[PDB]
């Protein structure tokens, strides 16, 4: 546990949908990292980016703590989802819409 800097779960549920990567909406190669973006966002669902650079602690932190430093990654509810290859995968099949959302409570009775 790096001491110092203790606010990983938090930023995973900062927004509804959190997406870590390097370069962060801000900056994104084309594909890789901007993909699961361009995914994230076709969704239609709100969602955030951050630093993983910028913030090593959290790097690892991150990595050490999911256990998945093949990144980018994808948090909901509080469970890792899991990278690109995951997410595109929900996405594909159809079923990270209402994933993402969060299903909860009743609609009709």
């Amino acid at each position: 546990g790096s001491s110092g800097s203790s606010g990983l779960k938090v930023l995973t549920n900062k927004a509804s949908v959190m997406l870590f990567m390097k370069g962060n909406k801000q900056e994104a190669k084309c594909g890789f990292s901007k993909q699961i973006l361009e995914i994230l966002n076709s969704t239609g669902v709100e969602y955030e980016t951050f630093d993983i650079l910028e913030d090593e602690e959290v790097r690892q932190g991150l990595k050490t703590f999911s256990n998945w430093p093949t990144y980018p990654q994808l948090y909901v509810r509080g469970d890792l989802v899991g990278g690109l290859d995951i997410v595109k995968e929900l996405k594909d099949n159809g079923e990270l819409l209402p994933i993402l959302k969060g299903e909860s409570g009743p609609s009709s009775g």
